[PDB]
């Protein structure tokens, strides 16, 4: 009580009751679980994005404008199925809802492409069919690239081989999908931007009762290396025709969150099944209610204990932004970011405080969803002619967006992210501001 | 050996913290442990017959649950009587005859204030008929589990009393309800139609918790493998759904309409018996010992005690078995509140206890049937014998194995006080 | 490696300790703060000068002996010897003057007290350790005595009796810091019980984040001896292992035949001892008891001092015109070195109360944007910092800075690569 | 119930803190120590606390081990020092409630290897029956191996304490811990071979190893060393003599405050006062823990009994765990998971009475009683004895709740049983 007394004084006692706070103050985690309420709402924005994968039910414009309105981040294209008009049809018609918001910050809202490939089928690597559909994405201006069947480091090679030269920005999420790719996992994760938990094919590839160790291996890795992870496939599978779901696929989506994935994913229930707007709205209020269930005294703890020293200033100024807002209990942590990389740092040590990434490229914006309670501010103004008023300016963007979007409030501290000169790598600096 | 290191999760049991302990978790480390987490099946059409009851038994069924909701007294009669002539098939061999509880689960209170009238007459048909568990329905506060004991009256003081926790009300009031019960069910069904869906994750953790906090069986509840009623294999929600309510820490995990009504009852029992194996190696030991024991209050009950001295000195030498005696199983329970990872092998005389112990992660019955020896020493030599020889047969021990045995200073309940490391011959 | 470096990767405290190594040497500057009597046999400015050099960092003047002419003599040579070594501005040293009042005797506030604490103003004394402090009273009956010229003296009380002990966390409330003063403490309680004293007292400052000196006998032999015992090599290295801010010698300076020795000695026990500190789970428990904060000044130090861990940053460099940056940062106990930047003499002096803050008084010409002036001072520090062998080019550094001009403002954590 | 004044005593309020530095903020001076002392005292027996009459108020003050220091004296004299030990430890043999075994403990003058005097002296403490050797200047394995052939045919069972006193003694501590009995951090030596200012550092650790090892520590000299003129010891000095216990050693010692001082007698109630004192402001759960955790998992019967009466102690506050042992390793392994309970080891070997004042915390009862015919009665008998003892000591009443460690069958290396009773 003590190491919270004068926070109480000053927030309030109804502060302390909302977001499981008191879970979230326990000495165990055996404490922490006791403490979990029903009744103690979550208060901060949902951090886990949502991957909806686009087909007939989910591909006129007026659908997708709602399905953005329920949370969906990432347009998924699985090009299993259907062919490169009909992909090309839906990502204009993703590309045609986004854009009905772009009137202002306060509405617009980033939303991914992302595609899906065949895979190699029988083949031993990458399949011409591969080849043509990598080419029509890099042609398309698709953000990430969500490979099939990826079973060792060459494989992802080949990926990026195949996009070419001007694919470089592309974002490459390799899918484990069999046995061979668990066992090789380190060397997938190492030249892979991110990973996929695909347990549609990993339940019939390994024994079923099996495929949880290799989720939970898979989280645990990808956290520890900052890297992105998606859990994938059945999440909400009965509501393809259900309204609501099962409490094993409830509990599902929510010890995904728990277990630390930083995206989960509808396929069936979007592409095809009778309510995708609902499948969204109902992974968006669990994940909401399992991020404010996560045990951050442990998780820091463990993360700081695990990670290696470093001497990247970014990562070194990360780590010290995430202390100082877990101090505060800072509503936010804005950050400027070129590449989303400042950002994907902060993400790492995963904040309670919202990330809220102030970045002029429109592809950067699009690729953080893939990180964990990052928040994407697209600035469009010109450049100031002094560099140090440009940045200024980026950072009162993002604070009035912040009070604007109910991010932030009068009285609030935020801790700001920048760095001692232009261009991408150059991160150093962490400010304390308190909201006026 | 070092095989031995790499089975059971073992390299994963070893790691400093949480976050190491998931990353060293392999899907080639096979497990090796007997399945602790036990498995109640639901009895209804696709399930009552006695040879479908064999198998079932033979898959892992610990427990039968008659719902009361559905069925008149004489066709829950005629279940239990099947129930019985399964489980009685195999008393020839009293080595491997496996204990199954039959529980009655209650129909519940209805618009009703409290115990209804119907509950009344189901509860002494449940005494007359020798039921060893009840699960009450719709459990709101303390004094519900109070009209559950006096409605079982003074011939079934005995039986267990799990309550249901179904509403927002059984959550608030939690605490009161858990000091009266026997255990406690989360119960999912109602329970995420009475409180919004996305938030019975919560409750089902918080209530785990506490049930382990307080050393009481708790059961995870109600469409954990729902697809397994028509379909012969499980989604990736469900296999995860039923470890992750083992990992939570349930001691009793429950099939309904996959075992009453669909159409894989065995295929259900084995999928559970196979995914709770596989999620027991991948507890993090190392962590919950020393929660469980940080939070357990001091005591000075003998049982307690000599209970957690067992568990400590079976963690220390790997032990592949605790072997307990117990009249009401009253000192299996208070082993397997500290979660060892060596089975805890009861035995005992009493068929009601033998069939009970099974709400408690870990333990594992014997029915002793042998009428007692002259000298009360060699009746205790005998009987834990008889654990060992059940256990080596069961594939539970090996020659050179190290046992802890955990015996009292005189007969009756209660009295509880030893400790003795053994090594297998 | 180096300064403990095996025993500070270790998973226990247990194997910690197994760890520690008698040919790891020390290589980090010393944190802890010595306090030295001056008395007849440390009052000569040659012999001050050689205290100095030796790592006094504040003299101790003691109002129960002498007259106010004898110790305004031994200020000014404690002054005299000092400024003897301002011709070098990136390696001066300042010194702090502590006047030890006489106490209470019989009696609240003595009317000798009163008289000495007045010229403790009228001589501009930097700290008061106040005798025999029993209440939170007897405190604001010192503070009103130094008067309206005195509100920026440092008042540490000292805990000498079992009333002080068991109001003790009234007294630290209102105190600027504490003085486990073991001497009178072993008299007034068992002898047997003084460690349990001493190690509840350190460790509540060491939680409040205030100053605390451990005092008394520390190497007691050394008054007629060159050498100590082995029991009071051991008493040092715990005072600092405890997690005592400031470590002092009474009769070993004051009259002793080896004052300089004494302060040899101290030095090199604290450098031992600081680098044998099990960091990991010190670090862990300060920030864990730590309480929540909305102040930007303490949300800064607790994000540097974590910043300064990750990267193994050789310094922190701090501005502060109060020593109040530079105390927040020390309450975590950085490994790495906290060089505070100041122009106020006064401050620089007095931050020598806090562990592992090396003050740099900063004397040279403004610049005309203060943003120029901040960087000017930052580049003070690390010039300081190579000259005094804090820094090396390649090493990284922590620089903690405010917004605005003035006290209070803090709220900037910078990471800077040096050269 | 036990009662709120019981949580108060023996800082049980800093023992129940969740970190180390909350435990430290909740240490009270008011908090009376109520266990039994378990550090045990070494005295040195020179000119100043030779005489029968000295010796009885010595042992009375709390000695119990006797150290010879044959650096000085000839063997005349030690053997009449040994002599007046022995008489004045058999002067309480009438009273149950004031009897204790004292251990006689010889100390080399030391050596290229063992030194011809070493050698005769080695053999007169075989001769005189001593049950401990401090072997000085240790520096490799192979000396404690030429120590213990010195030993000859008669001494296998004398203890070697290897005294650590020089550079090489400490680079070499794993191999010599290895094959010593236990380690004397001899700090004077040490702090003239090392410099000064690091001899803290090898104290700690081989402290730390040693606790590691389930061997027994000695912290040695100077610790109280302004007595040997002063009645009253320094503020350094009940530091160091606390912080000794703190570190986590077995034993602590006085050398010239007892062989020639002053105030021999105040120089051994000062060391008992301060160690009861700094026994109660051990942080236990800490300590535990990590004993637990750094200790590597086993097969052995006796250490795996040892762990799980330990834990079941702490479970309900024992007021202590009573153990039959033979040799005294029984004992040893349960003061090596440092209990808060006092272990009372009941043993028929008055050798081994004497060396388990080795071991923190065991405190030794000799038992003489005829054997009975029945293993079972006559292990009945001994557990009985030590209750009564204990009852008679202010150890232990009716209501309290006791651990009793035995074994399956009768002789040395078979304990495998622990008991819960409840004493009437
Ligand atoms: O129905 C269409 C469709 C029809 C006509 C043109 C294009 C599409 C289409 O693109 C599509 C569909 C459905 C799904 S699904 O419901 O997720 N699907 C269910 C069965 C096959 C599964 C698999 O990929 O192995 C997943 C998709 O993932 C998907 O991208
Ligand atoms: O001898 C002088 C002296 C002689 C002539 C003029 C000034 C002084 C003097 O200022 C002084 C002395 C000695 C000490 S001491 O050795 O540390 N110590 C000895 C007695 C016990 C302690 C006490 O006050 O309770 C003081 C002092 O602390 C101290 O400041
Ligand atoms: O005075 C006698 C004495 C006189 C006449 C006959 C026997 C003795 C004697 O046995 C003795 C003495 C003194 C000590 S001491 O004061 O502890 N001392 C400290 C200095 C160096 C140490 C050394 O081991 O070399 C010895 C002893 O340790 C010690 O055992
Ligand atoms: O996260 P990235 O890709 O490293 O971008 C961070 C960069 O953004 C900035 O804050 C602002 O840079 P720009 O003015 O070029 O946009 C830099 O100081 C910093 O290096
Ligand atoms: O677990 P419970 O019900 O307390 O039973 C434990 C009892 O079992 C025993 O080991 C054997 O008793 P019985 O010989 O009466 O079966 C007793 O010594 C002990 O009190
Ligand atoms: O530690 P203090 O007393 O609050 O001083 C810190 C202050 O020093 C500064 O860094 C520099 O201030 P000045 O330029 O007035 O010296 C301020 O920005 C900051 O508020
Ligand atoms: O500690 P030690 O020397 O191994 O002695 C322990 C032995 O003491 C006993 O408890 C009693 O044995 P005895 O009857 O031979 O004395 C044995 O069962 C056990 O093996
Ligand atoms: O490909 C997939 O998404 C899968 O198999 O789950
Ligand atoms: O009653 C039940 O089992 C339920 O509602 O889940
Ligand atoms: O006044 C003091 O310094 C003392 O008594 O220790
Ligand atoms: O021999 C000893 O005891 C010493 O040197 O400390
Ligand atoms: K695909
Ligand atoms: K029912
Ligand atoms: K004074
Ligand atoms: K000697
Ligand atoms: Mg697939
Ligand atoms: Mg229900
Ligand atoms: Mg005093
Ligand atoms: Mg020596």
């Amino acid at each position: 009580r003590a190491d919270v007394a004068q926070l109480t004084q000053e927030l309030g006692t109804a502060f302390f009751q909302q977001q499981q706070l008191p879970a979230a103050m326990a000495d165990t985690f055996l404490e922490h679980l006791c403490l979990l309420d029903i009744d103690s709402e979550p208060v901060a924005a949902r951090s886990t994005s949502i991957i909806a994968t686009i087909g007939p039910a989910s591909r006129s414009v007026e659908r997708l404008k709602e399905m953005i309105k329920a949370g969906m981040n990432i347009a998924r294209l699985n090009f299993s199925h259907g062919s490169h008009e009909y992909h090309a049809e839906s990502i204009a018609n993703v590309r045609e809802a986004v854009e009905s918001f772009a009137g202002s910050p306060l509405s617009y809202r980033p939303v991914a492409i992302a595609l899906d490939t065949k895979g190699p089928g029988s083949g031993p690597g990458l399949s011409e069919q591969d080849v043509r559909d990598l080419r029509f994405g890099v042609e398309h201006g698709v953000d990430i690239v969500f490979a099939s069947f990826v079973r060792k480091a060459s494989d992802v090679a080949a990926v990026r081989a195949a996009l070419g030269p001007e694919g470089h920005g592309i974002k490459i999420i390799s899918k484990i999908e069999n046995h061979e790719g668990v066992k090789r996992f380190d060397e997938i994760l190492e030249v892979s931007d991110g990973i996929m938990v695909a347990r549609g094919d990993l339940g019939i590839e390994i024994p079923a009762e099996k495929v949880f160790l290799a989720q939970k291996m898979m989280i645990g890795r990808c956290n520890l290396a900052g890297k992105p992870v998606v859990c994938a496939t059945q999440m909400l599978e009965s509501m393809i025709t259900k309204p609501r779901p099962t409490r094993a696929e409830t509990s599902d989506v929510a010890n995904a969150v728990l277990d630390g994935a930083d995206c989960i994913m509808l396929s069936g229930e979007t592409a095809k099944g009778n309510f995708p707007v609902e499948a969204v709205k109902m992974q968006h209020a669990i994940a909401r209610e399992a991020e404010a269930a996560v045990y951050h005294r442990q998780l820091f703890e463990e993360l700081r204990r695990a990670a290696p020293l470093s001497r990247d200033p970014t990562e070194v100024t990360a780590i010290g932004a995430v202390e100082a807002a877990f101090k505060c209990c800072a509503a936010a942590i804005i950050v400027l970011t070129t590449t989303g990389r400042s950002a994907q740092l902060l993400s790492r040590y995963r904040p309670r405080a919202a990330v809220i990434a102030v970045t002029r490229s429109a592809q950067a914006a699009r690729q953080v969803h893939l990180c964990r309670g990052v928040f994407p501010l697209l600035y469009r103004e010109p450049p100031e002619a002094i560099w140090a008023d440009d940045v200024d300016r980026r950072v009162q963007f993002g604070i009035e967006s912040g009070k604007l979007r109910g991010f932030l409030r009068v009285g609030d501290l935020v801790i700001v992210v920048t760095g001692w000169r232009p261009g991408s790598g150059y991160t150093n600096i962490m400010r304390v501001l308190s909201i006026s």
